């Protein structure tokens, strides 16, 4: 049985802990619920940190005082579909491998599905880890909690002896790094400094052996992501995040300065020997749409390429873990700002962006983010009881499953198959939207070969390359998004048309380079 | 937002409820969630009550770390 | 009214039929069941048939005593879609025209159906008979009753002066030949000497006209397929089945000889004037995995070529009736075992092999083959009844019919959503690769003319034919099987990834040489 | 076998944290738990009929006693 510890005692060294602690709704809960401590209080001094305390990570220790919370979190939405590839005729993107064709994500891109996964879908991608990480057998899938509960208790690894990136099956990469982590866990909250930097106190930083790093962390989406444990005050700590709308001055809401202020974030620093090391994002209020945000937007997590010369950005780089923080229209001037690409296109030799699911910066500007909706509203609103506490689901998930709650109440004049019918129409229509734009970049990709064989020049071959660039960006940020235009169908209209437009640019380019070659 | 008391000072005249808190579940649960025992700490002895606390016998003084059984109860 | 005959009578000649019946579990049931004998025992001699007596083939022959059984057989499960032809994008293989041409199946290959259906659909599908068979209206297709009661109870013949396979709509194949009706039908279990060789008490053989063959054919999947009339115990009778386990000594479980030994088969050979006529296999066990095998294999049932030197192998050839009995990581060495492919495809001009639903040969080594479960106890397990006398399901179908029966029972960790959320995480992964593997064949396949156009060599051209061979192999080996991967989904994996792998091959060998004769 | 087992039962969750149900009440609104984890020979549907085999029996001597005492009383 847990004994409590004499805080008092704590906070004669930890007074920022003891300013959180002691004026929010966690003052009466005792450290030992997540720390121990006591060979660390003999060892400790005012500056060194002595003999290093246990912090648990794990989603029970808050399961303990908050099981409906936990068990909503932990529920798997059997729905939604498991390991479905987007590269096929049924789902988002029937013609991705043609068009993402050089980059690792052809090697598999499976729809997203219940959080409780997030870690071990990490490891086990085929794109991610060479084939390494399995669960331990095909039975595990279905383990929700089991995953949360820890991803080394339900998975396996081909060769504990090394740890190295390598493929084990033909038909893998090895993407995976330590910044793609930061969007999977934060049990290494403690042992990463703030943006991955090299860091004296930091075990793990973005240019860390990935394989190593991934065989310390254990749990998916830790509570503590949006929920500060001392002051139980709403927060983010994703670094990339807090440097976007902090360091860098966006705001919270880039296009509203004045909602940027309602709804602001705090930066708090905390040190190691007197030298800043890691940091959180104390938010105003309960803001679901930035909590979302330190996942759900477009990013760098990976290595890539100079605009200006083409040369390397490896992962020692600050552009290695970055948030643009730009909706799909100041996207490209984004990637300028940093003179970064992704890859280059293995058919047409263009540099392109990747684009990842980039729900926060397309919900901007919207007509529900514009009447202050949230993504909770929609994906984890209240539970609504006949008789009882009401608290928050945290199963997020499509409003599909509690329309009642995510979009009835605010829509009285609808039934709920009015309401399923109005989603179907803009996800009918994006989606239309979607297939054209990659029918004309495939057209576009299936011309290169074509031209360079007939021996059209240099000249034309990049401009048509840089139409691709923009080809490209304006259809993928819609396979990337996850809501079928429904975040910001105005928006994804604007965008996929101007993305066929580019691509019928580039056809007539090439087809009339190729006919005058082929007339001389 | 509830401020922890000084459990302690409370045993020094409460052995029999040191006994059992100590060393059950609750070990780290406040005195605080159930009781106002302000005054009464201002006022008593070992051996003289002072102002009466006040106990909490509402069933949502539970229901903040037991939401679950509390809800599934009142159904 | 049926009127016993004196059984004793007939065992006087009959001793392989006495052996049988007398110690079985039909020692009771009178031959007036299933035969008319009186002008046979009137005529025959110890050695010469006399009159022919008339056997039975119909089910209803078994309905009388066993009407639970049989009810359960010809149930039609109208969730199977029926005629959904799997070279669409929301079928099994998008990209199959491409990848087929060449071959017959390019003209229709539907996903399989209910059971009762199989002979008719057999003679109706548009590659088989050039549209000749038609059922008599678009209705019948209904009726699985009628097709039970007789495929020409249904169907309609367009020319029933005429027995040459021919076209009547332009846009069909006259694939069908005597040693497909083995997998549909045992109604010529009197009439075909063993694999269909030439024999003087054989009506038919491989050589038939195949027209003629199908007008004497009427029930599908005759009950005495996996159950001996005169013993009622478990047997099959399979020429090319029994020609693999036995005469070829290959075992009923290759991978396993201590299981091919509990589980193992006993040829019974008939014969008419002395000479070896027909012949069953007798099992040690009532195992499905063996009786499914009959036909859920593949197998070569028509003509082809020769690996070695091109040449025609036709019907008459013993390859044209051939188990290759071999998973799909030895078919390419049991395809030059018999020196032998089946098409040339239509574009690269590679010789390839044809496959057909290996589920037999995919199911060897799995993890539940491994644990001794066999096809039955997933697709006809045992009914379960509140109060009644227990017996076997006979609709053989998708275990989501019956997930209590077919899985929970054995899976009692899981409701019946994790089950099946554990088979869609199989089929939705393996079915990502199948699109992968055939959109990297379609990518080789369109550079064939290019490079040929370009003026590759012969010897490079060659080389990607080589390559063609294993890409499509290990591709269509899952197109062809019916499980998307769940009967064996490491094997499925490993597989497709090796399609993938020789496809990229091919593609940077063509490419290198279209590049360098376009250089030059 | 105590007054819990079938009327406030453990909850069964595909994934979560195990609770006691506090919702005192019928065995009938969670025969799963409450009933057939243990009679594993019984469906649902079968093992309400055998409650209410018990209940309309003792309903019966119920009401027959009813009958008698009320014979006597007048
Ligand atoms: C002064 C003598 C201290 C007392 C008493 C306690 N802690 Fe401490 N702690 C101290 C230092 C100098 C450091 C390094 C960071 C810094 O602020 O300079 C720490 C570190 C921690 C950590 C972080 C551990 C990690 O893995 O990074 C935790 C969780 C922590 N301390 C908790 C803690 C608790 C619960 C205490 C009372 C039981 C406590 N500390 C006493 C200095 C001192
Ligand atoms: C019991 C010992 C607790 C543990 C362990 C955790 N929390 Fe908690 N939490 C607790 C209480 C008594 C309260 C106040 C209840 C009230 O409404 O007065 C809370 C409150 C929260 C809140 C709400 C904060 C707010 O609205 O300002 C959150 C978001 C919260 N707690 C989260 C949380 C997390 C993430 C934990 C694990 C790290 C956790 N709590 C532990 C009691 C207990
Ligand atoms: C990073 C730690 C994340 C935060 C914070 C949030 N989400 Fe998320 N989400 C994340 C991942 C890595 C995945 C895929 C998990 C997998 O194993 O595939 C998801 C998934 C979702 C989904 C799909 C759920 C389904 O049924 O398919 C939704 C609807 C979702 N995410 C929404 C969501 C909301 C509304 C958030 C703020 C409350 C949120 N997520 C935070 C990563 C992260
Ligand atoms: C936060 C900015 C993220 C970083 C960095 C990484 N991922 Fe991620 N991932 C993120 C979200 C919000 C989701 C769910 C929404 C979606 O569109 O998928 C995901 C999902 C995955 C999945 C499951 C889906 C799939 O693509 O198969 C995998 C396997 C995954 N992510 C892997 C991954 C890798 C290897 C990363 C570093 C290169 C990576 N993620 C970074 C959010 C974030
Ligand atoms: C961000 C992606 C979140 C994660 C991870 C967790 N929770 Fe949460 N929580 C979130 C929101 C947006 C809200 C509602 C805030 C509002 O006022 O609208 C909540 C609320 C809580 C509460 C308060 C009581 C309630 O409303 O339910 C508690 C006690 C709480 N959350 C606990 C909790 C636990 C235990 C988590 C890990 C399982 C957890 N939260 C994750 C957002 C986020
Ligand atoms: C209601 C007004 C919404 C708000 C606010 C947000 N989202 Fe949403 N989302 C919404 C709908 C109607 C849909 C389509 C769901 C369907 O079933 O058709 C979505 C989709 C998502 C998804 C994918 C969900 C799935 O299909 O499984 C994700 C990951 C998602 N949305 C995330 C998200 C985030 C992070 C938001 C705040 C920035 C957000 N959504 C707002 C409705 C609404
Ligand atoms: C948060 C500050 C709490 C309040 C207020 C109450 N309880 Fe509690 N309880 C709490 C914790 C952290 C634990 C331990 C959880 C664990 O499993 O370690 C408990 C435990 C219980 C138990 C189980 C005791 C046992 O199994 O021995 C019961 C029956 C329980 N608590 C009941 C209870 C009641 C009736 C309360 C109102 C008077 C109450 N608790 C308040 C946290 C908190
Ligand atoms: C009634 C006159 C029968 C006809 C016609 C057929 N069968 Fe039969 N069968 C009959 C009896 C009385 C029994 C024994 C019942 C018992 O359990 O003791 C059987 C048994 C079978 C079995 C079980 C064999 C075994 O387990 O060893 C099978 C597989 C069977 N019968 C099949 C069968 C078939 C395929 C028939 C048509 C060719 C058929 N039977 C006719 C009674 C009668
Ligand atoms: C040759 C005589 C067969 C034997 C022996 C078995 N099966 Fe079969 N099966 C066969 C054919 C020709 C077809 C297609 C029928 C058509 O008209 O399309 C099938 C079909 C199935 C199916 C699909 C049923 C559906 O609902 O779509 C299943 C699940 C099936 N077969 C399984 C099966 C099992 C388990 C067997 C051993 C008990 C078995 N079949 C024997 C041909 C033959
Ligand atoms: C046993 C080794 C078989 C031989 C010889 C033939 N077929 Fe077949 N067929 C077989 C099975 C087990 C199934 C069901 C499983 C499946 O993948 O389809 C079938 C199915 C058919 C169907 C329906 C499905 C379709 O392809 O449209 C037809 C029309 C069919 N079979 C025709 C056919 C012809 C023309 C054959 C000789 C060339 C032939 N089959 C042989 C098993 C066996
Ligand atoms: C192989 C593809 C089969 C065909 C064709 C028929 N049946 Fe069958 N039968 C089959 C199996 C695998 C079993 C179970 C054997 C075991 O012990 O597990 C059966 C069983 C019977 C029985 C026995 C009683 C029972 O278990 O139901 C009878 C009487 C029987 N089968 C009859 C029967 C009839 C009448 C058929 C044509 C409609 C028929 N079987 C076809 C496999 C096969
Ligand atoms: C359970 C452990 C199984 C055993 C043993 C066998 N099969 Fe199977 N089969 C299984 C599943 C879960 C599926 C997918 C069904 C779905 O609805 O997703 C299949 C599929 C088939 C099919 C196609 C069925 C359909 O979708 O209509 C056929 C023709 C089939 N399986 C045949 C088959 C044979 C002949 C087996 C023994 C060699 C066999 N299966 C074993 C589950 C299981
Ligand atoms: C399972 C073996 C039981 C145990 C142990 C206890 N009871 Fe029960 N109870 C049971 C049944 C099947 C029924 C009839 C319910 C029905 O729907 O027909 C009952 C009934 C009650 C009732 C009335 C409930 C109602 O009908 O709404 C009460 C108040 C009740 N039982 C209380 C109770 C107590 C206090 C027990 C322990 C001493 C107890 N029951 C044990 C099944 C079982
Ligand atoms: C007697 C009639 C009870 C009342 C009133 C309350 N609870 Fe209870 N509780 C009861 C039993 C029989 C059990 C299970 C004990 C066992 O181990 O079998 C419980 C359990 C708890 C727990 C432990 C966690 C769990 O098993 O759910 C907690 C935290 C708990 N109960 C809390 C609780 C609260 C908050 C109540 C008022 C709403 C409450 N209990 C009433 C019996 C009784
Ligand atoms: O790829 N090295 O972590
Ligand atoms: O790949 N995760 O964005
Ligand atoms: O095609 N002759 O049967
Ligand atoms: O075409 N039947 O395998
Ligand atoms: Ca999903
Ligand atoms: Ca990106
Ligand atoms: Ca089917
Ligand atoms: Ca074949």
């Amino acid at each position: 049985n847990l004994k409590p510890v004499d805080a008092m005692q704590c906070f004669d060294c930890h007074t920022q802990i003891e300013d959180m602690h002691t004026v929010g709704k966690h003052a009466t809960v005792n450290c030992v619920h997540c720390h121990d401590a006591t060979e660390h209080v003999e060892t400790a001094s005012s500056r060194r940190m002595g003999e290093r305390p246990v912090t648990r990570m794990d989603l029970e220790a808050c399961a303990t005082c908050h099981t409906a919370q936990f068990n909503s979190f932990v529920e798997v939405r059997h729905e939604s579909h498991p390991r479905l590839e987007k590269a096929t005729p049924t789902s988002r993107s029937p013609m991705f491998d043609k068009l993402i064709a050089g980059h690792g994500f052809a090697f598999e891109h499976a729809e997203p599905r219940s959080h409780a996964f997030m870690l071990v879908d990490h490891f086990v991608v085929d794109r991610a880890y060479g084939g390494r990480f399995q669960f331990k057998n095909w039975q595990k899938v279905t383990d929700g909690m089991g995953a949360v509960r820890g991803a080394w208790t339900v998975l396996t690894d081909a060769d504990p002896e090394s740890s190295d990136q390598r493929r084990f099956l033909s038909q893998t990469a090895t993407a995976a790094n330590p910044v793609c982590l930061n969007c999977k866990t934060q049990d290494h909250i403690l042992d990463w400094a703030y943006m991955g930097d090299e860091h004296e106190a930091a075990k793990w930083s973005r240019t860390s052996e990935v394989v190593e790093f991934a065989r310390d962390l254990n749990h998916p989406l830790n509570c503590f992501m949006c929920h500060d444990p001392h002051s139980a005050g709403p927060r983010v700590v994703r670094d990339g995040l807090i440097n976007a709308v902090v360091d860098r001055g966006l705001g919270t809401y880039p296009h509203d300065p004045v909602k940027s202020e309602q709804q602001g974030m705090t930066k708090v620093t905390f040190q190691r020997g007197r030298e800043d090391f890691r940091a959180i994002g104390l938010l105003d209020t309960a803001d679901s749409n930035v909590m979302c945000a330190q996942c759900h937007v477009e990013y760098n997590c990976n290595p890539g390429y100079q605009l200006s010369d083409g040369s390397r950005v490896g992962m020692d780089d600050r552009r290695a873990n970055h948030f643009f923080w730009a909706n799909v229209f100041d996207y490209k001037e984004a990637a300028q700002e940093i003179d970064f690409f992704d890859f280059r296109h293995a058919t047409t030799g263009a540099a392109l962006p990747k684009l990842q699911h980039p729900e926060a910066e397309t919900f901007w500007g919207s007509v529900h983010e514009r009447n202050g909706v949230a993504c909770a509203d929609c994906h984890m609103p209240k539970v609504q009881l006949e008789n009882g506490k009401v608290y928050t689901s945290h199963s997020q998930r499509t409003p599909r499953d509690m329309m009642g709650q995510a979009c009835l109440n605010c829509h009285a004049e609808w039934t709920e198959d009015q309401a399923l019918y109005a989603i179907d129409y803009i996800k009918n229509y994006t989606h239309g939207k979607i297939v054209k734009s990659e029918y004309w970049l495939a057209k576009m990709i299936d011309l290169f070969p074509v031209a360079k064989r007939a021996g059209v020049s240099e000249d034309v071959l990049n401009q048509a390359r840089e139409l691709h660039y923009d080809a490209h960006l304006y259809w993928e940020w819609w396979t990337a998004e996850n809501s079928v235009g429904f975040h910001n169908p105005d928006q994804a209209r604007e965008s996929l048309m101007t993305s066929i437009s580019k691509s019928k640019e580039a056809v007539s380019l090439l087809n009339d380079a190729i006919d005058a070659q082929v007339a001389v």
